């Protein structure tokens, strides 16, 4: 069958936007269609249930979402919310409660749009963050997630304090704190993703390469850090920085890309939210920003930022283990994989 795949990317060489792709399960094949929207520094995509879409967006000197509605294989431009100041860099969709949600890494926010009736956004709420850490690269607040928990409270995560915050949301679109977990000085949170049971997190490390496991309790809204695991070798000292973390629908098997080491780290999920590393997979590429499995989930597509190439993978649905299909397929500074779903 034919699967529709939207690339995000950056626009500073030679992307001109939003591109768009299309995997074929039985020729086993990735093609890079075309471009879907131009537009600039679209680094993050959402999409919602009346296939719209939202996308990271930069105006000059002024940087917000934009809004698209999908039609065939097109789109077209519904509106933006931006302000001064740098794009943001992710972007999620809160069907129930028709908002979007975004993360802003320079200016260390979570911002809340509210979603009009034809998938138009109006900013309500921009709540501003404070602290750093020992690294360089955490001078300030940088909010890199903000997406739901299984109970539908938001999870935001500062890479730069390391710390995640779990707060509650109005249905007039702002946020409240509930609580916050502090990570060990460096570990550097990234992106995170739940179980199915909703019970446990992984929470990805991006400066430290690392994996936390963690409880969560619908209960109290917060967390309980249970162990971490490496996503790279214990002795590769050179620079790395995980990014993208996706979990099969069953559970039972998570993955985590490495930037610098560039491969892909499939790791078995067994009792009591624990990790074992079963693979290590090259991209077959340079920074490896984001990947995902296509929904059968018989396969996962990645995408590395600085050689302009996505790379298509088998994965057996038993063994989680991956195995390469294609390499090289042409997508401009790609950084974001969106499926269809």
């Amino acid at each position: 069958m034919q699967e529709r795949i939207l690339f995000g990317t950056y626009t500073k060489k030679t992307s001109q936007g939003i591109y768009q792709g299309t995997l074929d399960t039985t020729a086993k094949t990735l093609t890079n269609d075309g471009l879907l929207a131009a537009t600039q520094n679209p680094t993050y995509l959402a999409l919602s249930a009346k296939d719209c879409l939202y996308s990271v967006d930069k105006e000059d000197d002024e940087g917000g979402i934009a809004a698209w509605q999908i039609d065939g294989q097109t789109a077209h431009k519904l509106n933006t919310v931006v302000a001064p100041g740098t794009p943001p860099a992710y972007v999620a969709v809160d069907e129930a409660r028709q908002l979007v949600y975004s993360a802003n890494y320079h200016k260390g926010t979570a911002e809340v749009m509210k979603i009009a009736a034809d998938g138009a956004l109006t900013l309500t709420d921009t709540v501003q963050h404070s602290g750093h850490g020992p690294r360089p690269e955490q001078d300030g607040s940088h909010i890199h997630y903000t997406d739901l928990t299984p109970d539908n409270r938001l999870a935001v995560i500062d890479l730069g304090s390391d710390k995640v915050y779990v707060y509650n949301v109005s249905d007039a679109g702002q946020l409240s704190e509930q609580s916050v977990l502090t990570m060990e000085a460096g570990f550097g949170p990234r992106h995170l993703v739940f179980s199915p049971d909703g019970q446990y997190a992984f929470l990805a490390g991006e400066l430290s390469s690392q994996i936390a496991s963690l409880k969560y309790d619908t209960q109290t809204g917060a967390f309980t850090q249970l162990g971490i695991v490496k996503t790279i070798p214990a002795d590769y000292t050179a620079h790395n920085g995980a990014a993208a973390i996706r979990l099969s629908h069953d559970g039972h098997f998570l993955y985590v890309s490495n930037r610098g080491y560039n491969t892909l780290a499939v790791f078995a999920v067994t009792a009591d939210g624990h990790l074992t590393l079963i693979q290590q997979i090259s991209t077959e590429g340079d920074f490896p920003r984001d990947f995902d499995l296509d929904p059968t989930e018989a396969f996962v597509v990645v995408v590395n930022q600085n050689t302009d190439n996505a790379t298509l993978y088998a994965r057996d649905l038993t063994s989680g283990k991956l195995s390469l299909l294609q390499k090289d397929v042409t997508v401009p500074e790609g950084v974001c994989v969106r499926f269809l779903e």
